[PDB]
């Protein structure tokens, strides 16, 4: 089974800014697509396998990625994401 150690930006899920737009960031699963997954982030939960946020404040951001298991849901420990400057568009 999955464990938390397995559970890594870069190995289980990645964490990316928009290359246009800083203050959009993609939120994916690296996991097989079978896999049920789980993500708590600023907005709060989604289990969908791709999430974007559009953040508009200047702030240090967490996103924690969880995976189903036989036992249940297995989280990693928190990856943290930075917004520079403030998208008025995003408010």
């Amino acid at each position: 089974a999955v464990t938390v150690d397995d559970l890594v930006e870069g190995i289980a899920f990645s964490i990316t800014h928009d290359s246009e737009n800083p203050n959009i960031v993609y939120l994916k699963s690296l996991m097989p697509s079978s896999y049920q997954v789980c993500w708590q982030h600023p907005q709060g939960r989604s289990q969908e396998r791709e999430v974007t946020l559009q953040m508009p404040f200047e702030g240090k951001y967490e996103v924690t990625f969880g995976v189903q298991t036989r036992g249940g849901i297995v989280y990693g420990n928190p990856a943290t994401f930075t917004i520079d400057s403030f998208c008025a568009d995003f408010v």
